[PDB]
């Protein structure tokens, strides 16, 4: 099928900075959760996962429709843990009821990367709700206990290359895993609730043990707290992907301009915007509307 952007109902850039000031403002006010690491990391995945369920062969899946909303996403195994995103959002659909699930889902991710002092992520508006029976079945979302190949070959069903799957790998930078989610426990840096490269130096620079943690998965520990799963470390055990963590560990910029990019793409797959459909919004944080 093909999806169109449809805009809201007369809706422009102001009603949608509404909506991200809205999500702003409750991601600072709501700062307990998960051990007082926020929401926002939360809500990056939750953006993703609603994306990532794209498949660029027949277009089936995507962030065009917000599936999620339905019980068979919803209770997706891989989306374990994404409940206290989409509850996070529940007040924010209320107050604005007019905005899709999808254009919801997917400005939850973009508005708390920036908030969180990530890069600017240009966005646009358009998702349009789709039926129950549109609902991409679960399995396409990746597993965490493989390797390089499978990493690779998982991401080109997102039509996403090497520099693009590093990109995106190092939203890691953020939260953490849960046991009870995902059968994976610890955080990939310490200033999670911060936007930055640390996922990159981290890898590189701690010192890495292969051990199984207390759901008896592996996963790489470092004597500092942290993890990187079997993912995440093949990043460094394959050479192409090897260089692009290089790269980023060594150019915050760099990475700031490619994640952005990767990240709006993945959220965009699978919609066909109107040659007359409005520029990509790109939204002031709190910080900068003195908010
Ligand atoms: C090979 C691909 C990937 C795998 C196997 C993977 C796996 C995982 C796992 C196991 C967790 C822990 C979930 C939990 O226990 O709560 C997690 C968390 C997370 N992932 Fe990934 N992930 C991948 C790619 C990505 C990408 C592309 C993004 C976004 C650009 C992303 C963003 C996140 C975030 C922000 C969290 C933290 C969630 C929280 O703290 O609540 N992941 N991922
Ligand atoms: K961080």
């Amino acid at each position: 099928l093909v999806h169109v952007a449809s805009v809201e109902k007369g809706r422009s850039y102001e009603d949608f900075q509404k909506v991200y000031n809205a999500i702003a403002l409750k991601l600072r006010e709501d700062d307990e959760y998960d051990n007082y690491i926020g929401y926002g990391p939360v809500l990056v995945r939750l953006a993703w996962h609603t994306s990532g369920t794209w498949d660029k062969h027949d277009n089936t899946g995507g962030s065009y429709g917000g599936t999620y909303r339905f019980k068979k996403e919803f209770n997706d195994p891989s989306n374990a843990g994404l409940q206290n995103g989409f509850k996070f959002l529940e007040p924010i659909h209320k107050e604005f009821p007019w905005i899709s699930s999808g254009d919801l889902f997917s400005l939850g991710g973009v508005t708390a990367v920036q908030e969180m002092q990530g890069p600017k992520i240009p966005w646009r508006c358009g998702r349009v709700d789709t039926p129950e029976d549109t609902t991409p079945d679960n399995g396409r979302l990746p597993d965490a206990d493989k390797d390089a190949d499978y990493v690779r070959t998982f991401f080109q069903r997102l039509n996403m290359n090497d520099r693009e799957v590093v990109a995106l790998s190092g939203a890691h930078t953020l939260g953490k895993t849960h046991l009870k989610n995902s059968g994976y426990e610890g955080p990939w840096t310490a200033n999670n609730n911060v936007f930055d490269n640390s996922f990159y130096l981290n890898l590189l620079n701690e010192d890495w043990k292969l051990e199984k943690n207390d759901a008896n998965n592996e996963q790489w520990d470092s004597k500092s707290g942290y993890l990187q799963l079997p993912t995440d470390y093949s990043l460094i055990q394959d050479p192409k992907y090897l260089s692009i963590v290089k790269e980023y560990a060594n150019d915050q910029d760099k990475f700031f301009k490619d994640f952005s990019k990767a990240f709006e793409k993945l959220l965009e797959n699978g919609i066909t915007f109107p040659k007359d459909a409005p520029s990509p919004f790109i939204f002031k944080t709190l910080e900068e509307q003195g908010l």
